[PDB]
């Protein structure tokens, strides 16, 4: 995919997991990666009704409060 | 912090974005870092319970879905 496994494998141990299988941390980082996506697409379409091609912090803040 | 910019900007490309800037990539990797272990904590959970101490692939698809 995008998103590295080993970031989010980390994330989960930071969470309180004393061992994470591959699967688990590899399933967590491609559900990351869509929702990534989700959010990425209101923020673009911030942008673009802004007459904007570049998408900027306040898109970002604003598509994942949706 | 773990997740890396650089692939958070390039979901945000594959969204439609033309540009992005490096903050705008930068807060979404520090967003979805702090949902990936509000996610993660609740796996840990249902690893606890199940009396577990590796974190799998069942405990994940149950804390995305919550």
């Amino acid at each position: 995919g995008e998103l590295p496994i080993a970031p989010v494998d980390r994330l989960i141990r930071k969470a309180g997991a004393e061992r994470v299988s591959e699967q688990a941390a590899k399933v967590l980082a491609e559900y990351l990666e869509e929702y990534a996506i989700e959010i990425a697409k209101k923020a673009v379409e911030f942008a673009r009704h802004a007459g904007r091609k570049t998408v900027k912090v306040e898109d970002i803040k604003l598509a994942i409060k949706s």
